[PDB]
Formats: C-alpha cells, sequence, structure tokens
C-alpha cells in the first residue's frame, strides 16, 4: 500500500566563504537548485549559507526537533569536509587551519541522533570537498580544485546528476543507486567524484510520497517554516521635500535578503535625487563598497534577479543569522533643486523587524 | 552485459565459542549459502569455528584471489559487536569481555578490499549482538532453523538483478514481516553488477584460483582395507564443510569362519581434538553431522572430523578390527594404520602464527 509522509522538512547548508580554507563556489548554485526541487516535492525548506560552528550546531539541532513520528526529513550539506579515524566531519566557515575535529560537526553523531527518531524517512546527503528511523545516507566526495587549473554559475558534480533524478517517483535508495550509476558512466567523474550510499530503509519510501494539519505538532512545523520565510513588508517613505522612496525586500536564501530602493515620486522642482541605504547593524558586517549597486549582480546576487524590479539600487544582506535584534537602518536622500547648485540632504531611520531566519531568534 | 573474470567466496560460521554463548544458525546458514553460491558458479571455501589467527589467515588468503575484474564475496555468521563506530567479527577463542585486538575489524577489511580492482566485492555480515565496487550488507540480530537474515536472503539470492537492488528487496521483505533483525546496506557500486553475471582460462592468475579451490575440495579416495584374517573394511570420506569431513567404515567381506566382527577408527592426531566418545556412531546425526546425511551410505559407522584447519601434517589414523572365530571363545584383535594425506582445507598447508 501507498506510503505517506506525516510532513516533509529539509535543512540545506552551503559553506563557501571559509576564513582559513579555499573558498568554494558550487554550494551557492547547488543549495538554490535543491531548494526549488524540494519545494516541488512539497518539502518545507530552510536553506542557509556560510555558517559558523555554533550556527551549524544550532540549525541541525533545531531541524532534528521537527522529526516527529512519520515525518520525512532531509539534511543536505555542501562545503569542505574531511575523514579522521573513520569519522567524517562537516567544516564550518570559521574552522581553523589545520582542521580540528572539536570545531567540526561529526556526521556519525548526527546519524546516531537521527537513529533515535521515529521518522518515516530520514535522508542525509553530504556533498563534500576533500523501531527504525529509515535512514538513507548519501556520501559524495570530490577533490579540491587544482591550484593551477582554469576555473559562470556551474553546479557541483553531485548536484548535476542528482537534479536529473530527484523528482522521480521511485524509492529513494533506487533513485540514489541510479545517480551512482550515471556518474560511473561518465569518464570526467571517474577520478574526481565518488558516491557511497548507506541505507537501513525497510519500506518503499520516496521523496514524492503524499503528505497525510490543525494538530499542535503540525502547527509547530508550519510556524517555523512561516517565520523563516517572512520578509519585511514593502515601505513607501515620504520625505519633507515631497520625494517618495519605496524600500523593497526579496529573499534569496533563508539567511540572505536583497534590499532595493526606488524613487516612486520626485517633485518636478527636484532634478538630482539619490536614495541610498546606510547604518546597518554591525553584526551583519556589510561592506558599504558593496551596497547601493546599480544592478543586483554587483552585490553578488545572481539567482533572484528575475524577481527584482529594474532601475533600483540593490544591497545584499547575507548574514541574517547574526542579527540578534530588529533590523534598523537608514535611508538617506541627497537631492538638488532646479536652478540651484547646493545639494540638500535628508534621512529617515526604518525598523523592518526580524527578517527570514532572524525571526527564529538568533543567539 | 557485465562479466566476471572469476567468482570466489569465503564463508565463515562461528558457533562454539570458548568464552561466549554458543550459536546454532551459522551451521545451517553457511551450508545453504555455499549451495546457492555454487549454483551461481562461485568457487566457495566454507569454514566453521575459526580462532583469531585462523580467521585472519583465511581472510588474507581470500583477499589475494581478488585480481582485476574478479567477483568476491565474504560472508561471516557469528558473534559480533560495535565499538567507536567500528564493527568487529568475534573468533571462537575471543576472551570475555570482547577486545578490538582479539577480533577482526570489518572496516579494516573494507579498506583492504577498497584497494582491489575487483568487478564486484560483496561483504555480508550476519552478526549476533578503478573503484573496488564494494557492496556491504550488515545484518544484526539479538533449533535447526535458518537465522533470520539467511531466511530472507536465500529467497532472493538467485535473482538476475543488480546486487544492490536485490539486497534492497531483502531489506524491504524483512520490513514487511512481523517476525523481524536489522539490515544496513553500504554501497559504492557504479555499474550494473549481479552475482548471476557470466564468467568471461589458461592464464597463471586464473590457474592459481582454480588450484586453491581444487586443493580445498580434495577428499581422500575411498579405501578397501584387507586384514590378515580375510576381513575387508571399506573406508569412506565425505565433505560437509571445507574444514569438516565425515569418515565412515563398513564391513564389505567377513569370512564364513568368523562368527562376529566389529571395525572402528582410532588414534587421530591430537591437533584435531576428536573426542572418542563421539566417533564410530551408528548414525551420522550422532556425530553432530546432519547436513550431508543424504550423501552417506547407510549401515556404516560415522566419525566427524571438524577442525581440519588445525592438521599440520598428513592425516594418519588407525582402523581397528575385533573379531571371533566360530568354535572359539576369545576375541582376536587387529589394526591397520592409514595415511590419507591432507584433506580439504588442510591441503592449503596449515601453520602456527599469522601470515
Ligand atoms: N551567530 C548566531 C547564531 C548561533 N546560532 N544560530 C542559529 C540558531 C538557530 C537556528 N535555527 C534554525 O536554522 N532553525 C531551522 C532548522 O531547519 C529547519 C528546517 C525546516 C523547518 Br520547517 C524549520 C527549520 C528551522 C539557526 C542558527 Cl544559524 C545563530
Ligand atoms: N590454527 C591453524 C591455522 C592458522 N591459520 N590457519 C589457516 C591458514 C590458511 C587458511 N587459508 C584459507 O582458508 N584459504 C582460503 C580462503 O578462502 C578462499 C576462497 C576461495 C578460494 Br578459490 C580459495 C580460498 C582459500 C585458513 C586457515 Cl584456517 C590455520
Amino acid at each position: 500500500d501507498q506510503p505517506l509522509a506525516k510532513d516533509k522538512v529539509a535543512l540545506l547548508i552551503g559553506n563557501m566563504n571559509y576564513r582559513e580554507h579555499p573558498k568554494l563556489k558550487a554550494p551557492l548554485v547547488d543549495v538554490y537548485e535543491l531548494t526549488n526541487l524540494l519545494r516541488q516535492l512539497d518539502f518545507k525548506v530552510v536553506s542557509l549559507l556560510d555558517l559558523t560552528e555554533y550556527e551549524m550546531r544550532n540549525a541541525v539541532d533545531e531541524f532534528l526537533l521537527l522529526l516527529d513520528k512519520g515525518v520525512y526529513g532531509l539534511l543536505y550539506y555542501a562545503g569542505h569536509g574531511y575523514e579522521n579515524f573513520g569519522n567524517s566531519f562537516m567544516v564550518p566557515v570559521d574552522a581553523p587551519n589545520p582542521y580540528r575535529s572539536e570545531n567540526c560537526l561529526c556526521v556519525q553523531n548526527i546519524l546516531k541522533l537521527m537513529q533515535e527518531k521515529e521518522t518515516g524517512l530520514n535522508v542525509f546527503l553530504l556533498d563534500m570537498c576533500r523501531v527504525t528511523a529509515n535512514i538513507v545516507f548519501g556520501y559524495a566526495t570530490c577533490q579540491g580544485a587544482e591550484a593551477f587549473e582554469i576555473q559562470g554559475l556551474a553546479n557541483g558534480i553531485f548536484m548535476k546528476f542528482l537534479k536529473d533524478r530527484l523528482l522521480e517517483d521511485k524509492k529513494i535508495t533506487v533513485l540514489l543507486d541510479e545517480v551512482a550509476e550515471d556518474m560511473g558512466k561518465c569518464h570526467l567523474t571517474k577520478g574526481k567524484q565518488a558516491l557511497e550510499i548507506r541505507s537501513s530503509l525497510s519500506e518503499k519510501r520516496a521523496l514524492t510520497d503524499p503528505i497525510q494539519e490543525y494538530s499542535a505538532e503540525s502547527l509547530v512545523r508550519n510556524l517555523q517554516w512561516a517565520k523563516a520565510h517572512e520578509l519585511p513588508e514593502s515601505m513607501c517613505l515620504k520625505f519633507d521635500c515631497g520625494v517618495q522612496i519605496q524600500l523593497g525586500f526579496a529573499a534569496e536564501f533563508s539567511n540572505v535578503m536583497i534590499i532595493y530602493t526606488s524613487i516612486v515620486y520626485k517633485p518636478p522642482e527636484i532634478i538630482m535625487c539619490d536614495a541610498y541605504v546606510t547604518d546597518f547593524p554591525l553584526d551583519l558586517d556589510i561592506d558599504p563598497k558593496d551596497a547601493n549597486k546599480g544592478t543586483p549582480e554587483e552585490t553578488g546576487s545572481y539567482l533572484v534577479s528575475k524577481d527584482l524590479p529594474k532601475h533600483c539600487l540593490y544591497t545584499r544582506l547575507s548574514s541574517l543569522q547574526k542579527l540578534k535584534e530588529h533590523l534598523v537602518f537608514t535611508v538617506c536622500l541627497s537631492y538638488q533643486y532646479s536652478g540651484l547648485e547646493d545639494t540638500v540632504e535628508d534621512k529617515q531611520e526604518v525598523n523592518v523587524g526580524k527578517p527570514l531566519i532572524a525571526k527564529l531568534d538568533m543567539h
């Protein structure tokens, strides 16, 4: 008979900007594409980029609390990893050089924590660069870039093959076995990408299984998702000179938001009219040289450009998990009247609350 | 179509532990898996009750057969345990409590297998609590019936399907059955390999594998022993396992002037540790032998030699005859020493120590 999911939840972590290790590029595109594919399969997804050790530990611990009886969970990690004494570790962006196991997340410890859950299906996919829980563990490993090799937005090897099979209505073990076979058919993969599948799945479970809504347990999961996806409402700021500026917000990842400013009305007597954002909380570590760009791409934002209106100034806030209080910042306006030489200045402070992952209370 | 350069298998079943509870399922499970693998054209060596050094030597010699393109299968049934995320196979001489140093680390064996250019490497653990293409089945459980794992495995093993798909079906059958025992499958298989793939020989490498198999399966020829009194006794040999041979005696001819006579075997090498109270039985079952009873003639006396891996030199033993002439009261005794060479696993030259 048809297997069903009580619910479907997923946590995706992509680490790229390492303080003491080579920077990676594939986790950005891989996490974004996997988020959209899992959304088509009706997963409630939280996707985080560039997490420190404590951030990673807190995110995994909170994901594990959602794993009630019958729930389908998926944890995906892309970034640096390593093996030591038969144990594999996920490397956070603040890890020292050389790698110390105390500063990394032990994959085996997470599998043991998952083993204690009564989940319908638990999928743990590691895309690293070097009474049953129904756990399926996909361990993909690739070599680090060659220092003297020639290096757009390309997918990593594993995600390239996984995205072609992930939407299939087949048992997840069968599906991953097909992925391993596709990679074995390619000669370019033969020495640069490996895949090991560990499974204790005893039932025909698939990511496409339907979901079985007003219970407290169900509401807790919906509420965590809803908070993590909450963007500030758009604001129309009215200045004394008559100029009106709209402040817009778009989501790229659960901890990455794009802010844009647009001139909605400029009185005829005003010619120059620059609106820009400033005074961001110090926790976010925003470099002002990268804020107020003429295009979203100049802020390092390539994936949500479709959902952004043109003729704005864009700013990328990419460390929202470090925001411990409300997001308070300033919108400055620098303008010049027709027939006059001096530039006039004005500003207003805005409070847009706790956006996206920050709504879950960061500590 | 995928092909195997050759198909080799080593099956170990541990039951009679010195310091741990005795097990029964490995006897039946090893025997049944041997016959199924033989139908799939595997060259199989199946050993029972191995000590630490015996297990290490057998695994090391099995790993030497794993040349490029070969399909290997290693099966272990017996006590096992997990410690620090590592699993260990427990030999019959292991002390209590368990120790990593006295047991075989499963992960160390997987690492040794990882270095081979095998076409397919299957490692199945049935425990009681150029890629290598490794598929690892890890079954754990907490009376002549099969063990749980082998019961489900034997219904699927002969299928012409990819070994990973086949083991996934086994895990699903156990998940349906209320009776069930856990199963974890670890795989790095990137090609469509199956135990049913055909074998693709006169090369030296091919001949080395055939020779190891041939030696491990060599039984002594049947013998007709002729005694001075005219009595003739036929001595027979049957294989139950690679280290377990059944010996049987029968009176083929008794001269009319001999009113009664009995024959029996004695003086086995001390390495074999044969208890004479268990030898010369009227039925094979009384010797602890019930799997090969079909291939044994009736009305013989049976003796089970079950530790052939401990035989260092030729198997030399005595056939005694006690008889009585018609018209006489006293019983006449006679005996003949018999040398049957090194049978089965003993033909591979058994030694003290490691390597
Ligand atoms: N530097 C400051 C700092 C230190 N720690 N943290 C921190 C604390 C808490 C979290 N919590 C979190 O991610 N919760 C998610 C887990 O994934 C899913 C998946 C599905 C659904 Br439905 C809901 C959720 C909820 C994250 C962080 Cl990064 C910040
Ligand atoms: N206490 C005395 C003592 C100590 N060590 N040993 C000992 C030494 C060597 C072996 N060698 C062994 O079993 N070789 C087999 C391995 O499996 C296969 C599989 C397929 C084919 Br084709 C051929 C073979 C050859 C066994 C033992 Cl028990 C005895």
